[PDB]
């Protein structure tokens, strides 16, 4: 047994900024109350998780990162109620507590008890579970997904259907839901309408498969790298466009294109020029613009807010407004049900101890997602 | 016995900036084609006619201002269908030509014949139906009610009520639809919300009424002049504070008072760092924030992207995000069916002749509206 014990494993501990992972081993404490220790299964490679590495993230270190996962319950603390030993779970980078302004809120999903805007890299209770070389590790968004075990806290971990393959479904866990509810859910794409997505990494290709989901007529795919194109057309996109190009700024491209302005656009790249730029290629008067990328730390954007008073709208979110833990588990049994597919955001499967060749073909511009399995 | 004859009349003509208005005989040119020619019998000083004087808005001088009004039609055009000689009527500052994909969207009003955009300060087809001193002159907005006579393109007038009363529903062509479409059209406030509102004049005053009429618990208003307390308290404002009182930036005062941010904000000045504030101060995860105030020429804005990425939506409209030609006559039958009071707004009567002393009142701080009459 382990359970009520120090584990001991290996995970990948990241020491300091623009360095390569240190795959080593850990110290895991049992679950305190209301926590979850869970043995991972899979975990996929987002740019979020090369955002800390890079510094384009601030959290604190050193830290076990990882957000985007599946695995199976080790063991529970006392009160845990919605979860047992041998349970597939994915981990919630957004808690949904339940008890919060936001959580009782019918639109929001930023739980009050996120770890995302001024994060302490702790559990809620302020301590951390992780030790390695008689040093305390942070975790990173109550998640820390890249190592063998983690401890999280009920509200940061969900249930899902035991006959879920989890080296697909821990896509759920961040990428695809993202993508997918940005579309969907925050900017409520419509039928017949004309969507531009700027950014085919895994996150945009989620997002062409919610607008075509909805029904547009025209998903206009945007990036720098035309070998992305290919799959952004099998998933919906009915042209890509490279900036690089053309002589005019792409939001003038992408304004005639559509004959005015596009009806929904989207930001997922995380540059604060792309950003304006997909605010300004929505039609000026009735478009709407989502930013799901994220900027580098403390930097501003500047616009013209005249951009606004004519009538567009401009919005965020995070993990595409997604109520975490009501919504994994409906997405897992949807994807149990063939609703939406998960295959071709995958382009690699590593296993755990390549994370730093994983994180090598996103730099890279080769891979989508690549899944490490334990 | 005026129809298709040159009109002499006395207009209040702006020859530069930062100067007053000159009463003066202008030439009003007889209706062309699709055109229509008003007798003005009251015009309301709204800001944004200053904002002409002031350079704060551009748009070509010299010119005939004045958006904000109601008349008689003295005569129309060739082809006119929709309004005949002794009809009430509303110029449309934002025009509805009915045929533009703006015009046919569900939720657009910033119809694609707008002279905002790009102002040319003409009619329809390029040129002016005012000379002065035998110089043309500019219109703004194809309305120029400054004027005892002008000349609007058909899709830039409303036929409205017969019995109306034109020196209070003048209000319904600018600051009272604006502020409270703002409110129950744009932001679409909620029953039990909390609101904050940033600027008590005649358009902010107007979305507290709409606040109040969608059934907001608690109407914020923010000001620097402590003196418009009172009157927005009248209309629907809870609680009134102002900036100057406080040590602490407003944004993170409203956030304290409203335990952790409003549900919806509005910002009816002007000014960039109030646009932000606004924004900031509504709740990360799914507060609404609109811009209603008219920011100066050219100017950018600076903002930190995450206030959107957490789930905040930014907006902003023009004319209340009301399709005007449909709307405006509906807004004068609720009227005289007293849905609504336009008496609050109303602090100042004066004869036309007496323009520049509106004026100085709006700048001194002393009135909301002042209605001009003819
Ligand atoms: N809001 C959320 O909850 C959330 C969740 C997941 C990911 N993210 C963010 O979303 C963004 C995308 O994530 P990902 O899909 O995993 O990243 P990714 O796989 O690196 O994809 C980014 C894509 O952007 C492309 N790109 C880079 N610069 C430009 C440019 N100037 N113009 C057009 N394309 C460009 C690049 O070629 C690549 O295909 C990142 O900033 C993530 O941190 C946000
Ligand atoms: N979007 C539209 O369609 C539209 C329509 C009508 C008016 N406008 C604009 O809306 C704004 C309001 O117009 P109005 O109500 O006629 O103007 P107004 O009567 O000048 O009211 C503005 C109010 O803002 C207050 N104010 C000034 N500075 C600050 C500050 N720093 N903090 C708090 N309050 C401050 C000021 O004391 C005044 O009571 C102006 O910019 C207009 O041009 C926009
Ligand atoms: O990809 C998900 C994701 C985000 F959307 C963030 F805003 C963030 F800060 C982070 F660490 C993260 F993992
Ligand atoms: O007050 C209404 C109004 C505006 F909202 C503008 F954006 C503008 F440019 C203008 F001239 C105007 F009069
Ligand atoms: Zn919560
Ligand atoms: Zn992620
Ligand atoms: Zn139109
Ligand atoms: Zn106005």
């Amino acid at each position: 047994s382990t359970a009520g014990k120090v584990i001991k494993c290996k995970a990948a501990v990241l020491w300091e900024e623009k360095k390569p992972f240190s795959i080593e081993e850990v110290e895991v404490a049992p679950p305190k109350a209301h926590e979850v220790r869970i043995k991972m299964v899979a975990t996929g490679i987002c740019r979020s998780d090369d955002h800390v590495v890079s510094g384009t993230l601030v959290t604190p270190l050193p830290v076990i990162a990882g957000h985007e996962a599946a695995g199976i319950v080790e063991s529970i603390g006392e009160g845990v109620t919605t979860v047992r030993p041998g349970d597939k779970v994915i981990p919630l980078f957004t808690p949904q507590c339940g008890k919060c302004r936001v959580c009782k809120h019918p639109e929001g999903n930023f739980c009050l008890k996120n770890d995302l805007s001024m994060p302490r890299g702790t559990m809620q209770d302020g301590t951390s579970r992780f030790t390695c070389r008689g040093k305390p590790i942070h975790h990173f968004l109550g998640t820390s997904t890249f190592s063998q075990y983690t401890v999280v806290d009920e509200i940061s971990v969900a249930k899902i259907d035991a006959a879920s393959p989890l080296e697909k479904v821990c896509l759920i866990g961040c990428g695809f839901s993202t993508g997918y509810g940005s579309a969907v859910k925050v900017a409520k794409v419509t039928q017949g309408s004309t969507c531009a997505v700027f950014g085919l990494g895994g996150v945009g290709l989620s997002v062409i498969m919610g607008c075509k989901a909805a029904g547009a007529a025209r998903i206009v795919g945007v990036d720098i790298n035309k070998d992305k194109f290919a799959k952004a057309k099998e998933v919906g996109a009915t042209e890509c466009v490279n900036p690089q190009d053309y002589k005019k700024p792409i939001q003038e491209v992408l304004t005639e294109m559509s004959n005015g302005g596009v009806d929904f656009s989207f930001e997922v790249i995380g540059r604060l020029d792309t950003m304006v730029t997909a605010l300004s290629c929505c039609q000026e008067a009735y478009g709407v613009s989502v930013i799901v990328g994220v900027p580098p730390d403390s930097q501003n954007l500047s616009m013209n807010p005249m951009l606004l008073l004519s009538g567009r709208t401009w919005k965020g979110a995070i993990f595409g407004g997604f109520k975490s833990k009501d919504s994994v588990p409906k997405l897992v049994a949807d994807f149990m049900a063939k609703k939406f597919a998960l295959d071709p955001l995958i382009t690699h499967v590593l296993p755990f101890e390549k994370i730093n060749e994983g994180f090598d073909l996103l730099r890279s511009g080769e891979s989508i997602r690549t899944i490490l399995t334990f």
